């Protein structure tokens, strides 16, 4: 009679952590949902193996519509599970899904499991630099959503970070490359003009994070907008002021201009 | 040839990763690090009996100055594993030391498990929300630092959530308690008087995150400081204006007075 929201980490089966395995394993049911980020190093049919149970896959609508519906009825006589890619609660509504799970007299639980969100320290930059964090949406149609734009501006004013989530429309199987979403930037940069997002603009990507050998790049706009930065899923962080450290581990580690090293005070 | 950093994870012995498990079974030597952080929830022969092999523990003089001595004299010629609590490469000062990995010419990956960065998702805030990190630290003798209290005052002035990651004698196992920085926070208030931490504060408090039952407690300085939320280790955040769905859940799932929806939203 509880439910249980499990993470399944960055990149394969072997990312979720053993309490969280463990836990799964010994669950009733086992529902999940794979809207909110990409696995690009497994498949559903490697994680049911390595838990030793048939999962449930729920669309968007499935759960942000009826989660109440669907997984609810089941935890109130069940140990039910819900398995998300990286971490359950991070750049996801799925925290407000506890609610319902209360308002449904059902316990529940959450199990952690790395998260691009803290993965970022693995490209050199100070995870606690990082501000304010932003989604670059894709354009619906003559909708053109532009927020993330001041958020970079925001941070930057400050020296801080941003990092960027990058959009994905899982059921057409779409993921937003770390180019897609710089070029989206420097056309908003042309509308707004707020010399935020330039060509000399120094970014960095991480593509994915989680595999022995994710790509990590840094470099102007001009020089890495059509670099292939190999399949998705990536992020672009827009970094504020740099410590000579961080400097120095991007030359180092990302290949970035050894430029970057003679920070200017 | 191949040194691995391997995170922990969260609390306790089985926070770590399946892959990091994995890959720490099959390396000739397993070195760890608690200084950086602890693990509450377990103990160095837990996790040694876990793994099912022996682990050096190293000091901070081990790593920050013999790193290169100590350990990747012996990745040369072997598969070695570098266990650090949460997230690898969170910790500010783990990043160097893959360069010292790449000039020893060792090939150096990272295993990553949850991090406190990320986990603080479980109090409901959003994670785009949270701006600049801080860290609290105790006052010695000539040395009183202050900086965390204009981070939180230039982040909840953009509207931003902080997140103070409090002090930590890892070698003699001592945590400042949530408690402890309150009290700081209200001296630093009287000093600085700038109105960013009171009795009206509205703050939430993450204490032994990663375990099944952490307590997730939210509410106002005046009526937490003297409160108990148990065992270690205990975070600090310091909400900025709150979405109605934060603050549902910080009602919800984190006890907090009804107030906060007519006052912090
Ligand atoms: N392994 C990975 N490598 C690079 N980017 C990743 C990634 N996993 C997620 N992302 C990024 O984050 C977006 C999903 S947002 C959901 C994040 C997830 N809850 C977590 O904890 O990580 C993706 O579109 C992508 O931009």
């Amino acid at each position: 009679m509880v439910l249980y929201f499990i993470g399944l980490g960055l990149y394969d089966e072997r990312d979720i952590t053993m309490k969280g395995l463990e836990i799964a394993k010994k669950c009733d049911y086992v529902f999940a949902e794979f809207y909110t980020s990409l696995m690009a190093g497994t498949t559903l049919g490697r994680i049911q193996k390595l838990i030793g149970k048939e999962i449930r896959v729920l669309s968007r609508e499935d759960v942000e519509l009826n989660f109440e519906n669907i997984v609810l009825p089941l935890a109130k006589e069940n140990d039910v599970a819900f398995l998300t890619p990286g971490d359950p609660l991070v750049a996801t509504t799925h925290a407000e899904l506890r609610i319902r799970a209360k308002r449904a007299g059902v316990e529940s639980y959450v199990i952690h499991a790395p998260s691009i969100y803290s993965a970022v320290g693995i490209t050199g930059l100070h995870i606690y630099k990082f501000g304010k964090s932003a989604t670059v949406a894709y354009p619906e149609g003559n909708w053109f959503p532009t927020s993330y734009y001041d958020v970079i501006k925001e941070n930057a004013e400050r020296g801080l970070h941003t990092l960027l989530f990058l959009d994905i429309k899982a059921e057409k199987r779409m993921y937003m490359t770390a180019n897609e979403a710089m070029e989206l930037l420097l056309k908003v940069e042309d509308m707004k003009k707020g010399g935020v997002f330039t060509d000399d603009t120094l970014v960095v990507v991480l593509a994915r994070a989680g595999s022995l050998n994710p790509t990590i790049r840094a470099g102007y706009v001009k020089d890495l907008i059509r670099e292939d930065f190999g399949d998705p899923p990536h992020i672009l962080i827009v970094p504020g002021k740099l410590h000579i450290v961080e400097a120095e581990y991007l030359v180092e580690i990302a290949g970035a201009p050894r430029e970057i090293l003679r920070v200017n005070v």
